[PDB]
């Protein structure tokens, strides 16, 4: 029902979306403001953007400078941050800001931004080889379940940039693998019960912890074609997420 | 206002806490069960008790066993991950479970209970030595933080346990570090501006970026004592908290 726009200027990242993501979902290589363009010849609908940001709310470098020219620039950043509450909000969390008070600075069809830090600030990459997985994998994934998660269920799009792939310095293989697993639970809707998501989502981050696999979701692997032992020993080094989320389901 | 109570058996974190704390704040060395009995001699209030769980709500080790065991057992587990919407929470986020709805299983005078997620899942500790500030000092600020700021404002206290310092594997002289700091922010209340207890916190977890500190809070630090050159090298791992924060504030 929601439609999915990944959009990114990086060849890298858009094409492994497209290798890597099975309408309701659409790719676009370019500037943001392309797409804006773009987005105009269809209608003559309410979209929310993700913005991947810093823990203090400002939009100085990559997709939320394009935010910041396109809104309104300095004044609306000082709007923006207010909104946000003006202090300090963690990686690992989500705020959504309302552009409808825009009626006492509106534009195109965007009404959200959802705010979701990706750093507390710039001042260097989150990633290290050392732990692809803890600084990597799995920060690229909380983003973009929490972009998800917190989606307003009134809007029609959802626009969302490569998570962590630029200023955060996350390789495009390694966090388009994580935003790719989060959509695929996502697209999977009521097909897969949120438990067994949850154990998919724990053993994709590494994380084999049998006191929380219940036996209902043993039996949903074996209904829905999961092979639970190549789930137990998942590897997201080497594994294909089609094997935690056949394309059947 | 609000009486902040510190909680952990083991008597490195009180002891720590003690000699990093500067009433309004109280550390019990013991049980929480122990802390909940000498809690009825006073009355004859409402509180939240944070609790450093796993993403998933399961309370079945540390802390949350002694939650598990007070509040009801496996049908207060159940209805607890319910309330939690039943679906994975990421570490650095924060969601406040309301007692409340306990008559259609309530106890003593607690309230809330604010779900803070430390570990995806307890199968390993989140702390490597290697890294102490992004597996360490972070994570257990980000803890703190965010039990703060969702603790609701109608409570009359805070019950807080250490972070991480548990199956989290982080070392107590790391996190009571993290905690005291949090704290310290806390109750310079008004003291010192939003904006200048972000850059603080920036520092204090280096990540010395120019653009985001604004010559307002510079001049606030002048006027507040706050050496701004200590403050932009200020190193988490050998200076003392009282220099970001002084005292007399
Ligand atoms: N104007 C833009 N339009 C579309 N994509 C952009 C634009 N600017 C940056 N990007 C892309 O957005 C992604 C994330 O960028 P960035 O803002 O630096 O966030 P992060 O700090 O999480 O890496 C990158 O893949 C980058 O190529
Ligand atoms: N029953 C209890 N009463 C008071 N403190 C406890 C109790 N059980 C565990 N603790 C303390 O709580 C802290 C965190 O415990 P834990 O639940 O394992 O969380 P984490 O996974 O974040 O480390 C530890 O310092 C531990 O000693
Ligand atoms: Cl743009
Ligand atoms: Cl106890
Ligand atoms: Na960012
Ligand atoms: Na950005
Ligand atoms: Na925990
Ligand atoms: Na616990």
């Amino acid at each position: 029902k929601m439609r999915i726009i990944l959009c990114d200027t990086n060849e890298v990242v858009t094409n492994l979306w497209q290798e890597s993501i099975p309408k309701y979902l659409c790719i676009h290589h370019g500037h943001l403001q392309s797409l804006m363009d773009s987005m105009r010849k269809g209608d003559a609908h309410s979209y929310a953007i993700v913005s991947p940001g810093n823990s203090y709310g400002y939009l100085g470098g990559g997709f939320d400078k394009a935010l910041y020219n396109y809104f309104g620039g300095k004044p609306f950043e000082t709007w923006f941050r207010n909104q946000l509450g003006g202090r300090y909000h963690t990686v690992g969390s989500a705020t959504v800001v309302d552009l409808q008070r825009c009626l006492e600075e509106c534009r195109d069809g965007i009404r959200y931004i959802i705010h979701v830090p990706t750093v507390v600030a710039p001042s260097a990459p989150i990633f290290n080889p050392q732990n692809p997985l803890k600084t990597g994998f799995e920060p690229v994934f909380n983003a973009m379940w929490n972009a998800l998660m917190h989606s307003p269920k009134d809007i029609d799009g959802l626009i969302i940039p490569g998570l962590c792939t630029g200023y955060a310095g996350v390789p495009p293989i390694i966090s388009c693998k994580s935003m790719a697993f989060a959509l695929r639970l996502y697209m999977a809707g009521d097909h897969i019960s949120k438990e067994l998501k949850n154990v998919l989502i724990m053993y994709y981050l590494q994380y084999p912890f049998e006191p929380f696999f219940p036996e209902s979701c043993k039996i949903e692997c074996q209904k829905l074609g999961i092979d639970i032992e190549m789930l137990k020993s998942f590897n997201v080094e080497k594994d294909a997420i089609e094997l935690l989320i056949p394309r059947r389901i």
